[PDB]
């Protein structure tokens, strides 16, 4: 059985006092590392803080990472620095930078190749907007993101994938569960042709979208739903609930 | 004015080089009453690294973010950067404008974010080696000043940087005369824009190619408040920077 993965992307939000507060709560829950991955993604200049704040059951990374190695590149974290840190996971192609900061496919394909050069674990982001879902392009966007980075995993339990519905993001539109799990289930064929049967039975793939404590169930109940990327209701107490529906 | 010497580390260092670095660094004696030493390193980098150097270095960002707390994956917000007490930030350095789409826009927006949740900010500027030899120097410095200029109210907390970018990657190399004629340039903009009294109190920095052998000649130069140090203030001889200026 694949191992199933929660993670938690605080985003551009907390202080030090907020996050000592909700790394508390986060701690009292009672997990086996071994069977559950539950990673956390606080700021960059949060990251010391909140590594030594939780128990070791939780795994720890940053959010973004440079396409650069070590240079002249202000402003970057290159995966040579975070390896040095021992930083675990990164996240890389999140729709936010491709929105605001020009972040492109080829920027995605150069981060991963980066990380896992220096042994880091990555968490890549991917899916299409309003438009491209209503001109039933879905598959051909998806096809083309996954494929841009996709022959570089030489570990499949260390690149975890997150499909990230754009097109019920900040829009009228609403995703179900099951609208996500045939995605999913596209996106595990295309490892599948691509990399391999095994290796697509072994990846990791999380649903991107609008994650609560109240529809986690029905999301990670679905066969090729592996977890979550959950963004608002990680930065409360209530988050730990949602670890439980993977648990 | 207070000379300010500032270590920009850019994407480099180890966690071991780190504490070798900012070992030599302390050993310095000097009055952070009299003389701005600030050390910029990579944002995971900041906690170990405030940690290590004793109070009379400051310590800052190399990016801040445009936006405020909310859905900005990777970003690291003024407000952030405020409650962990960051005291400076990098805004407009030439590689984000060169590598990352950074305008003259996002810097604006940078330096507002920046002095609305009081962190001080190093503003850096600069024209291409096609731009001089256009004879578009002061047209390009004046376009990237008037950006941002309008904001600071404040003319101690906001530091102007001149990146030389005909002199940087290029085969081409400033003179220490060539680097205080635009730093003159520099002040006479803000001398025009804001005022007399503004222009004689703001801090100009070079930041084009320091090291220890032409720093106390830029550093003499009339209207040279400092540098922004790029590789240099990868190696413990950087205390020797800091002793011009001193």
């Amino acid at each position: 059985a694949r191992k199933y993965f929660v993670a938690a992307n605080w985003k551009c939000n907390g202080t030090l006092e907020s996050i000592k507060s909700l790394t508390n709560s986060f701690n009292n829950l009672d997990f086996d590392p071994s069977k559950l991955d539950v990673v956390v993604f606080p700021v960059s200049v949060h990251y010391d803080h909140t590594r030594k704040l939780l128990q070791s059951k939780f795994s720890t990374g940053i959010q973004n990472v440079s396409k650069f190695g070590n240079g002249s590149y202000t402003g970057e974290v290159s995966a040579e620095i975070a390896k040095d840190l021992n930083i675990e996971y990164v996240i890389i192609g999140h729709h936010e930078r491709r929105k605001y900061f020009h972040e492109t496919d080829e920027d995605v394909r150069e981060k991963l190749q980066a990380s896992l050069k220096n042994n880091l674990k990555a968490v890549v982001c991917f899916g299409e907007s309003l438009e491209q879902r209503e001109q039933n392009k879905t598959i051909e966007v998806i096809t083309k993101q996954v494929k841009a980075f996709v022959d570089l995993i030489d570990n499949f339990d260390n690149v975890i994938l997150v499909y990230e519905p754009l097109w019920a993001i900040g829009t009228g539109k609403t995703a179900t569960p099951e609208q996500a799990q045939l995605v999913h289930k596209e996106i595990r064929k295309i490892v599948k042709d691509t990399c391999g049967e095994k290796q697509a039975n072994q990846i990791r793939i999380l649903y991107g979208g609008s994650v609560n404590t109240e529809n986690c169930s029905s999301l990670i109940q679905q066969e090729d739903i592996d977890g979550f990327l959950v963004g608002n209701a990680s930065l409360k107490e209530s988050f730990v609930d949602i670890i439980k529906s993977a648990m």
